């Protein structure tokens, strides 16, 4: 049970501005098998080559302006609460 | 349950802004089995070569301007809030 | 159940402005067997050749201006909440 109230804010909310989110699973399977029965077998090589993964930011010109004017706040009520009786805000002039 | 509001409120909400969300899987699987049964058999050259994954974000150039004007905000109830009773707001001017 | 408002409210919401969303699932299978029975074979080269995969973003100029003009906000009865009862909100000029 979540209760959010923005009231005359300004917010300027960033979440990984570089790089971002990079997940790399580099988890491969090898069961390359050879099995000589009864024979004969020369040399063996074996040399899988390894994967290249390559994750790249190179000329990044981020640039960003926030403005914001307000004139009065003044006469608010804000209740999120519950159960909560005779909640009263006045004002007046002159 | 959730209750979310806003009044009168400026925002500038960026999610990984230069790089984004790179999500790279590498998990080839490589079962190349050889039998040789009452034979003969010469040499094994087992070379599978790697991948390659790139990605690459190279020169960006992001420009944001917000603007907000707002000339009062004044005389707001918000009661988000449950089984509240009797909540008054008055405003009197002259 | 979500209950969401927005009352004169400016937003400039982005996800993943630069990159974006980039998933690569590089997962190759490989089951090439070779069976010899009762016979004679030569040399194996086994050399398959990789996958290249590349997500490229070269020269991005994105540029966004927002503005909002609000007079005034004044008198706002906002009750999102339940079994509230006797919510009331008075303005008078002069």
């Amino acid at each position: 049970k979540n209760v959010k109230s923005k009231i005359g804010s300004t917010e300027n909310l960033k979440h990984q501005p570089g790089g971002g989110k990079v997940q790399i699973v580099y988890k491969p399977v090898d069961l390359s098998k050879v099995t000589s029965k009864c024979g004969s077998l020369g040399n063996i090589h074996h040399k899988p080559g390894g994967g290249q993964v390559e994750v790249k930011s190179e000329k990044l010109d981020f640039k960003d302006r926030v403005q914001s004017k307000i004139g009065s706040l003044d006469n608010i009520t804000h209740v999120p609460g519950g159960g909560n009786k005779k909640i009263e805000t006045h004002k007046l002039t002159f």
